[PDB]
């Protein structure tokens, strides 16, 4: 396998669907035998960079990993999963990042919309070659045929679905256009705006930023950053997303989610996919629990009677089958320059985020011993109201 | 396949990497029974927008065409050719533009670093399906590996490069595995979104200052009039954006820069007669448009009139001696003001006259005439050619 | 596949088993670039020659096609449904003559043993790379089984007639096989001058080198008189003699029970219509007579004969096919007909009346709302006036 | 192929898993045309030589055919007839010796653990391949996947089980592997080389001791001394190492330990109906060996005379009624001196009983007749019947 | 994957063809989580046992591994490189024992009589599946033509000696076939048991004779005494069953026998190099183990001891220019009393020798160092290279 350092790099902190879905971009830069890149899946939480951005501080400081972010608008678990099919040799015995957001988990699920954006046929053929005839594979084949009724390769796909056995022809198929669309895909993959986004998102707020690391000079021009750029509003929004979302119609959005609850939610049984991978593949995740803005949740109307118990529902999930490295930040709603937007964390929010993700991803350690439990995949604890009884 | 008007429409001038590589897009609008999507292939051709833009005129006055633009910078004959063979029965029996740059054909020909982000795999399967083992699969062959010396199937691309006819194996491999290409292309590549930007900016915003009765020179007044507001920076006729960013900081050195520039030998002649061969093979009836370069410009850089005549009556001799003679010829309309966007691409006025051979050609469709092809244009010999073009043969 | 105008010019009249059946003869023909080969569809009618022959009429006065004449003796629309298989991308967009005989929608349907002889393998691996998972591939596939019950392929036939979805491992076999056998097909089947001489050329000598539908007609009724004439019902002085002068007391009344109103023909029919409007084809259909003399004397009862006519041209029209040239009505016309049941002489020169205008100046074919009421059994016996309807 | 005489003799006694399961020396044996090689099948029969062991006088007497000894301890009729799929080319229009032990009819029949020793995938893509969709095919898979249930190529032999017709697909991949599994096997089982010095020990050994003209009295003399000073140290006539290693430590608790135990209901009677149905599709010719038990030892372990003869009742009808008449019977033998090698095995003077029937049999190869099988003999009714064979039907 | 410790120990010291050539034993027993297995690669090495034979020490004061004994007699490096692609994952960042005799290296190379016992179709299909192209693979295919000129899948080997590339058509066969040799090995060949009842007659046998606290002196005690037994016949140094066998029956002709034995010119340079270049690639630390001769049978056979010296630096050097520097080198050791079991293999206070090298290695693991492989080594100058070794 062939590498390029500036091309890893630059895919690393693209943030672009190409960087998510292509085979090429993630698998040549996570198999890179001089740098190391770890995985840092998410959806629009990596798209705004400030001087304390993860990509930023890890280039700056010349950090003993760089992250690599993978992640758009609208994506969650089940587009995550289909993901890291592509890459699971760079994912075998690694540590990695995790966010998870609560504002995902509504009652519908995740967009059937952007899901169809970072999808593909290698996507396609990876889970096809790699399904081990579990309870995931029966389970995302099912998600799958939700969101694609009509998808290529239904009658697979449909096999594996309703737990029928794939027949030894089938079984060559597979592996026959599975084998093309990872050679396919790791040669073309290779030739998609790199150095553009790389000018923007990183190499701008590199200049900003003090020769020697400490929190301190770290935090007091990013400080500043955040003072001028909140400059229309009292909750401490960017001004960018101030005026696109909450300017015109702000009035409307008084009081809007008194009945928005993320306690039920399919989104609990695609998760379940992920973290049966991690324990297949024994990675070493942390995981991220953002808040949100908490003079927007007073306006708005969000429960943090609700917000809270929908974490202790994540957080159940996760510390029951061994999952312990949890950065539970949603607490922290409230404090100054933490939220960048409404729902994602940004300048000082990140420096909290470093405080947590950097002692762990600097001294790596393997994972520990899981113990999954199937009963995550169920509509029991999908549409799941009460307490810590199982 | 059922099709969205909406869909097509944002696809057809969207001028994006995707709306060209892509075979769902481009096979999705010209396969609408309801409205006629035509061809418009070009290199950055297309990119810029102004009132009198073929895409433009269309929306407004209701015609019975639209033009489908396939063309990004950088791209030229090779990648055209190739960005064919997934839509072949679209093109059957069709009419087409093509627009023919003469500064395409230097020396080195196409920018490989240009190529690469056009050409995909489905391109590559489908390449394979359907050559013919003739002269234009061997030599598209051979450039490919000039390009990608370790491309994907090199087997497959090598054979047909050295004359070699493929085995029984390896054409059921070719079929099946294109036939996985074309499957996962269309059903993959529908939701592909970046339109509604691109289309206000680009065709709805010059909707409102054209006038509601179609005429020339009602038009030509609106269009001169942006015209002369946009190209005020700069005393040799070109945009106020374009003139800042690539020839103003530069305009030292650029003096006598085009002195020994020739474009009469290239490799980019033997690339035209794979369009050509396929135009034939599918019984296209295209329009060939051969643009001018700004004389102001070239006096300034020094590129020789009596060179770019020559090489343009080199290209249409290749295109006239084997049946194309629907050609748009503008290579002498150079020193006319406003006809051109910059220093290479029609724009303004220039789109008009444009439309004067382009429109009444698409508005009345007329099946293509027999073409007889002659094969010594894949030739090293036709390439490199300088002399008179009359005395080729002998 | 390399063109030879001749070779094509010959197989186009071949009329023989082999220039239906295999691919060769009749793709390589309707693949020309140079000159445009018109699929006629029929069965026995092509076969018997004449001035006015459609054959003969294209080549003579040079016209902007030549007629590729399909079928023989027991050839219907099943036999049709299947030979199309082989040639869909030369049917595409393009206009066609179908001949729909009455006589075909026999209460059994068609000759199992005629059947036989112009389905191939080709054929059958055609069909199964073309289907479309549909009601007409469950229809057919039902009818290959009915045909065949041991039919080569049955695993594949039986999951179209079971109406299942076929696996990708399933479609790349179909698809690997049917390629072998369109390479083989079109290989071993290049291999007509002696058929070409007697049947076209023989009446080219004795037409006018003007065009002309009245000097065309007195060098034809002449013929027909001529060749008339040991009989008093009209009809060929050969087939007359062999077919009817020795068992002529043996066939008086012998097609009292003859009826034409219910047959598993019209469910075949559909799959013509069905593959028609998928490959855009724009058809003339042909409705022909019964020497009306005969029709009386065997007593065939032309009340049936004409509500057959009415059931057939309400599948069509209610389904928008609506170019009919119906002959039906003509069999007791002067030298209208060559025999008992085919066009011949001035009943060809009818047909040209009709079919050239319409091949000459060619149009594209209008939308077609289907119906597949049309394949089922009820609509197979149906005995009732379409005029319900 | 050339024929290495001398390997294929070597082969032909060896008596190894290798010479059971694998393809390539069994066919190189059965395949020549200078020398004739003859089909033995059993379990552990062939295992213990003497004086009068087929192999030994066939070769010291220099007969028309060589046996070749097909079996291990553990093998029966399910054993068999996957390693006759390899080989039936071979069989075809052949003479066999077939031997059924009455012990083979246990509740449970065949011993799992020792099954999947002799059986390899070749057996596996052999079976799919020359399978005609029958109730033989569908019996031995459904047998196959009760041993494997997460068999290799385990839907293919699903679809035969459940009498579903295979596609061209299914069809296709069973001929390329089972071709690249015949071309593998033939090719690197050639250079196999396990249990070659064994000729001297088993039947080189024997050679010396045996009379040059052929003689029954004469060699009845050799093998009995033999057998008397290897028989010394018990009185039911076992030999001494059998004996001692089975026997001896313990009988205490040996003594009437199969009243109890019964042949009549057993699994094992379905399972030889693949042979036999076999039998009759390539057209064999078979001699079938029945042994006694030790009638000393079954007067000890209280094995019942009474149910062994109806045993051998119901087998002999399953053979008989079917067609199949060349039957040896020595179940009434078992009292004989020296007939028996332990408890179960011919051996010594028993070998030359076996060799009387066997002998005029394969020396004179008649034709087999026209078969008549009956499909009645693969149900489970007739598996656990009881009752008088007659009034089966 | 299933794992029986039970099988897999029986496996480990099975020493048969079987438990070297199958896949399904080896990884079984090399892929166990809870127990670790150290391959032992080797010939006829591990198959004559004593009281100090490593398997024998390692089960007796239950050490933190165990050894798992691939070899049979005849067995050289391309016997072992084709056996390693069966189990390549199962090699992948781990220590291995290595034996590199001199006497191998002989001037055509291994016995190919002895090579196709070993060999199987399974390691043809592994070997073509995961083949890189490269030198090594251009090596092997060139080998494995002069030993099976007409063998299976002939064509797409000859396309690897020749260093041309293989075509779609040909990928896809190799993936199919080796998914299908690899799916029937591990599910087959589980249920051999071959060479079982030989854990209780080479392991178990021994573990009652030996002390239950571990010294060197309490086990070199039992050990010479179990030597000076089987040692009576002849003054050589040599087992009573080698000597009568090997060596009685024709002693008067093997004297001066082997006066012209050079091992300095060999193939088996080269197909070493096949060994060290997957070492380099799975990760491999090893350690090498380098033999005697017998001294008093040297000087009798008329085998030279500046010859053998040479050849042991020309192998030194192969592996120390490369970073393979783990070398226990007991070439000097061949006039020891009771150090050699044989005439060529270590045994009896050898094995003790052995361990003093073997399990202060083994008890403490370390990754493998950066290696520099040379792809001269695969040359046929190297194979023949006669002067010192510095100037190479």
């Amino acid at each position: 396998m062939h590498h390029n350092l500036g091309a890893e790099k630059r895919s690393a902190v693209a943030t672009t669907i190409d960087s998510f879905k292509e085979r090429s971009q993630k698998v040549r830069a996570l198999s890179d035998p001089n740098v190391r890149f770890v995985p840092f899946f998410g959806s629009s939480e990596w798209l705004r960079f400030d001087g304390a951005h993860p990509a930023v501080l890890a280039e700056k400081y010349n950090r003993s990993y760089r992250p690599y972010l993978l992640g758009q608008g609208g994506a969650a678990s089940l587009n995550q999963y289909f993901g890291m099919q592509q890459m699971l040799p760079q994912l075998e015995n690694k540590q990695v990042v995790y966010v998870i957001s609560p504002q995902w988990f509504s009652k519908n699920g995740y967009d059937p919309a952007a899901f169809q954006q970072y999808f593909n046929g290698d996507q396609l053929t990876s889970f096809l070659k790699h399904q081990s005839g579990d309870q995931a594979s029966q389970y995302a084949a099912t998600r799958l045929l939700q969101q694609f009724p009509n998808v290529a390769m239904k009658d697979l796909v449909q096999k594996l679905a309703s737990k029928e056995e794939l027949s030894t022809a089938d079984n060559e198929m597979i592996e026959l256009l599975a084998r093309f669309n990872e050679r396919q895909a790791s040669f073309f993959g290779q030739f998609s705006r790199g150095y553009v986004n790389y000018d923007k998102h990183v190499a701008k707020y590199l200049k900003i930023l003090p020769d020697q690391f400490s929190y301190q000079a770290i935090e007091d021009v990013v400080k500043a950053d955040a003072e001028k750029n909140t400059s229309n509003n009292e909750m401490g929004m960017e001004n960018y997303f101030y005026n696109e979302q909450i300017k015109k119609d702000l009035k409307k959005l008084k009081d809007s989610q008194k009945s928005f609850t993320y306690l039920k939610s399919p989104e609990y049984n695609d998760l379940q996919l992920v973290l049966t991978q991690f324990s297949k593949s024994k990675v070493n995740p942390i995981f991220i629990i953002p808040p949100v803005n908490k003079k927007w949740m007073d306006y708005a109307g969000l429960r943090e009677d609700m917000y809270q118990q929908t974490v202790q529902k994540i957080r159940y999930q996760l510390e029951s089958q061994g999952f312990t490295n949890i950065a539970d930040f949603s607490k922290d709603g409230g404090e100054p320059f933490f939220m960048k937007d409404t729902i994602h964390l940004g300048w000082l929010g990140w420096l909290a985020f470093d405080k947590a993700v950097d002692p762990f991803l600097s001294n790596p350690t393997p994972a520990p011993t899981y113990h999954l439990n199937e009963r995550f995949f169920s509509k029991d604890w999908a549409t799941y109201d009460g307490d810590v009884k199982e």
